[PDB]
């Protein structure tokens, strides 16, 4: 992805965007109960944290276009990935406007709590006084619609949330590119039969799994990769793609289907862009921050994979390439050892940044014990091995539990981290109770016990 230019919005058109200035997190009261060394990201460039300029610094994601045209590898790549899916026969209708907005068997109903973009957050109007979910009132949308229309500009928000003490210097803050409520509404209208038949189906044929369960989910993981399991980072992913990378997802969309409207895709490549009091042009990149895209960047993630393999290793079997892309994140394997760095020098030409799996320093083997997906490892279950624990070391979940955006939620976030943490193990589970019931706030919460969430588990298979 590349910037073209970037200018004041009021030289082409638009108002000036407010946008908070102030991080809504702040210490919780298990602040010092628990070890952690994050803070809450720098979200203006006044802070006085900073070690650099910010400006600089949260746009330098953009590390420009490696690519310009599709080759023969990723043409190649389309051609298989486009077949698997045919599979599924996803249905190619569009949906209407209704389910579009209040979902459907497979498609959740719009968030409510996300900004509404462009032109209502400048008009301060917001989702609420648009959806009635208990209505399913569309006459408000397509009033909207009809008149502000589509293709409007993305509204840029520094994300609010933890990041270590040299990105927080560094000013590397992470960005969300909300798209306008009418882009978002149109395009689940055009793909939303094709977001519901992958959420529906988190698996190898997909190669995705937005939507999944990681409780269920990671049992069934297992028995659908190959002898040798292969993956690695990306740095930048989703700001690194080049429009070559959009071209060939078209490519996909119309051969299952959806030719009808490949040029929704377009928006996505060549994005229009609001902060502040500034408005830019970017080439390539995908929108950040938002789950509209999830599935988008995980269909690229499969084509990326089968190219770099098709270009690395001339006869490889993409039938036999097993993989499941959230997002950037990916977990593969392939019934022959594979050299992730050698794929990741390929990487390079491609205009990805591709690094050793799980922060490590040098390309390792990966193994089924020390492989991880979402952040979670693969932990077979003592009792029944045939059930697999996914599991998310305590660290992040400490460092999480350190902060809070709204005491109200202090019940709800603490029960979320329980949910995670159990996986761990009894003993390890219940020290982290014992802590959270060593201060006033955490001995008021109602939290379920370890035999409780191991029942609860066993008996939602
Ligand atoms: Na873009």
């Amino acid at each position: 992805g590349e910037i073209q230019w970037m200018r004041p919005s009021k030289e082409v058109g638009y108002p000036i965007i407010n946008a908070p200035s102030k991080t809504k997190l702040e210490p919780s009261a298990f602040h010092y109960v628990f070890e952690g060394v994050k803070e809450p990201a720098v979200l203006t460039k006044n802070d006085p944290r900073l070690k650099t300029d910010f400006e600089e610094a949260i746009f330098s994601k953009y590390v420009g276009n490696k690519i310009t045209e599709v080759d023969e590898y990723m043409k190649e790549a389309v051609d298989h990935y486009a077949g698997q899916l045919m599979s599924l026969d996803i249905n190619t209708e569009q949906m209407c406007l209704e389910d579009a907005m209040y979902g459907t068997d497979g498609l959740e109903a719009l968030d409510l709590s996300t900004s509404a973009g462009y032109p209502y957050v400048a008009m301060g109007k917001k989702k609420r006084d648009i959806l009635n979910k208990q209505t399913r009132d569309t006459k408000e949308m397509q009033k909207l619609l009809d008149t502000y229309g589509i293709n409007l500009p993305l509204v840029t928000y520094v994300k609010d949330e933890l990041r270590s003490k040299t990105k927080v210097e560094q000013g590397k803050s992470r960005l969300i590119e909300a798209s306008s409520l009418n882009d978002s509404v149109a395009m689940r209208m055009a793909f939303g039969n094709l977001y519901a038949a992958f959420h529906k189906n988190p698996g190898v044929i997909t190669g995705s799994a937005v939507g999944c369960d990681p409780d269920l989910f990671w049992s069934k993981i297992p028995v659908l990769m190959e002898e040798k399991l292969f993956a690695f980072d990306y740095t930048g992913y989703d700001a690194s793609l080049s429009p070559a990378w959009f071209e060939a997802l078209k490519m996909v969309l119309e051969k299952i289907g959806f030719g009808d409207r490949v040029d929704y895709i377009d928006y996505l490549n060549h994005s229009h862009h609001l902060y502040k009091n500034k408005t830019y042009c970017v080439k390539g990149g995908m929108p950040s921050g938002c789950p509209g895209t999830s599935i988008f960047n995980s269909m690229i993630n499969n084509l990326i994979i089968r190219t770099l393999l098709l270009k690395t290793y001339k006869g490889i079997d993409l039938d036999h390439l097993k993989m499941i892309a959230y997002g950037d994140d990916v977990i593969a394997s392939y019934p022959h050892e594979v050299d992730a760095s050698l794929l990741a020098q390929s990487g390079k030409d491609y205009g990805l940044t591709m690094t050793p799996a799980d922060k490590s320093a040098t390309f390792e083997t990966v193994t089924w014990e020390n492989v991880t997906f979402l952040k979670r490892f693969f932990r077979a279950d003592e009792k029944y091995p045939f059930l697999i624990h996914p599991v998310m070391p305590m660290k992040e979940i400490h460092e999480s539990i350190r902060w809070t955006k709204d005491p109200r939620n202090t019940q709800d976030h603490v029960r979320s981290l329980c949910l995670l943490a159990w996986h761990n193990g009894e003993e390890e589970y219940n020290k982290f109770l014992a802590k959270i019931r060593s201060v006033p706030i955490g001995r008021a919460l109602d939290l379920p016990e370890y035999s409780t969430l191991y029942d609860r588990w066993l008996d939602s298979f």
